[PDB]
């Protein structure tokens, strides 16, 4: 009972965060086995960050230019290399708290937990979604660069996001752990805009099922619609179209509530055309789109 | 603003499973003591009207199964303190953090580590409501999950989850086993009082709005604390205490807006409604003055 924005327990990840400093530039890094991963932006001085030539900046540095701090313990850098936008620092000590982990690239619409860190110290955890325009609406202050996003799958930590930068609208941009940006961004200190965002329709529907499970039912009606007729209206309002794969993924929540997906779509279509009219759903006055169907199942089953 | 929880790692290493018979729930292992709800000593026929003193007399140390994962911790002593059982085990937990037990007041926020079978499953932030419930998220098997705050290096444990009420909200104790609210640990339907809006947290949210440049609602007038408190009651808002005025001081200083001037602004919103938004069309009441500062400054 109840419904909350829930993150995964962060303990497996907390043991892997460190501070990386190069000159006076400092940020957070991720220590797994005997490698520290961090944004390559750390090798920039203040002059370099506007238009960095990273290959050049990197050849001009040596192992002892890198100061890696794990709490009070100092790790010794014995090698380094660039992979896209992520620096890989080989250190002489393996992390004994290394979890079972893999690196994954997630898709727009999917959610993950963010461990926000400052000077190598974990400070907060929260859940967010990859937006369709490849940004995330995070909560980050100066010094958060290199914080990571992750999901837990039984015993295995899937790392999917490494935080790089804030955009002028206050949303955030980053890479996967292979160093490739989500979206059309580049790791330099220039003002960059994102593409236009859309609402994640399959997530809205999952959240409407959670509301029904928790007793909020005022928006239901006895009508149904077809997939195509629903998608025409959704497109009009800048909602993502629904595919048959989405209909399948909502199956378990449709079975648990007895409300068919296309029946829910008919409710959502009415909401798009007429609004909430001052009513709320699960305490929200806006349609929430950052819970996946799987998120809802974890919390309501 | 996100609802952001504290990192849970220091607490995850203290979670265990406690079983008595087939009744199972979560416990908290600190040093050589396991804390858990005393409801664990009930069979199904006892849960509706348990005589805890009678049930405990018939229990021996060797009736308690305490497991950290698959590893059994042998119980060498037991006592009951209000609604929590304290189980002395033969192993001091080597992951015990620096910790203290605190009793929080309504309006205060904390992180909840939701656990099932002694295994951590999710973390989230919530506030204690003025009617001493929490609007949590808990399924069956979550009894004994704990709520906490982190102050620097030290974990402050403030909440042990016990039960779900008929309206779907949740009730529990502090770590000395004293319930928050007028509830009792039996399987009967119990009603919580009517909830009110947490005024001190609404004021913190209005200060955060001002800090970020959103300040249309600031009005030219001031009020007294007594006038404000009597108005708030009429709208199902909590009256302010002297402690509330004090914890708002830093935000007042940062913005140069006196607390009572902000109260006069809220009073207007209460009597006239809003038309535009703030930051949202709804006034948020689960961010404390500490939460605001922690997310705006660090
Ligand atoms: C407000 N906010 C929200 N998220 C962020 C993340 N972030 C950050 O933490 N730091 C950045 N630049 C740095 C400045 C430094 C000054 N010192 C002494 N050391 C510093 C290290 C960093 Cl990383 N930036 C900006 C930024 C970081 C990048 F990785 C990048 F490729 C381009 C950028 F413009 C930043 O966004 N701040
Ligand atoms: C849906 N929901 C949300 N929160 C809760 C919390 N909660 C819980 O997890 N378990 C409870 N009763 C038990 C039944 C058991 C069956 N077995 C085999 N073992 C069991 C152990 C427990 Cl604790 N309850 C009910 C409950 C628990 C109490 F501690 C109490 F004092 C009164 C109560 F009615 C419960 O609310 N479920």
């Amino acid at each position: 009972s109840g419904f909350r924005k829930m993150a995964f327990p962060s303990g497996k990840v907390e043991g892997c965060m460190v501070q990386v400093t190069c000159g006076t530039t400092t940020l957070n890094g991720l220590w797994l086995d005997d490698v520290v991963y961090c944004p390559r932006h750390v090798i920039c001085t203040s002059e370099d960050m506007l238009n960095p030539n990273y290959e050049d900046l990197l050849i001009r540095k040596s192992n002892h230019n890198f100061l890696v701090q794990a709490g009070n313990v100092q790790l010794r850098v014995i090698g380094h290399s660039m992979q896209n936008c992520v620096l890989k620092l080989k250190v002489d000590t393996a992390n004994p708290k290394t979890p079972k982990y893999k690196f994954v690239r997630i898709q727009p619409g999917q959610t993950f937990s963010v461990l926000a860190c400052y000077n190598g110290s974990p400070s907060g955890v929260y859940q967010c979604a990859m937006r369709p325009n490849f940004t995330i609406k995070g909560s980050f202050l100066n010094g958060s660069c290199g914080s990571v996003g992750f999901n837990i799958d039984y015993d295995c930590v899937s790392f999917c996001y490494m935080h790089h930068m804030v955009l002028p609208t206050g949303v955030h941009a980053g890479t996967d752990l292979e160093g490739n940006f989500y979206g059309p961004f580049v790791d330099r200190q220039t003002a960059q805009a994102a593409g236009t965002d859309t609402t994640i329709t399959v997530n809205v529907l999952a959240w409407l099922y959670a509301a029904v499970i928790n007793g909020d039912r005022w928006f239901l009606n006895r009508f149904t619609t077809t997939l195509n007729d629903f998608n025409l209206v959704a497109m009009k309002y800048n909602y993502e179209p629904l595919t048959q794969d989405h209909v399948d993924i909502l199956g378990p929540l449709s079975a648990q509530t007895g409300i068919a997906v296309l029946d829910m779509c008919a409710s959502l279509k009415e909401l798009l055309q007429n609004g909430m009219n001052g009513r709320t759903i699960l305490g929200s006055a806006l349609l929430e789109d950052e819970f996946t169907p799987f998120d809802v199942v974890r919390q309501c089953s």
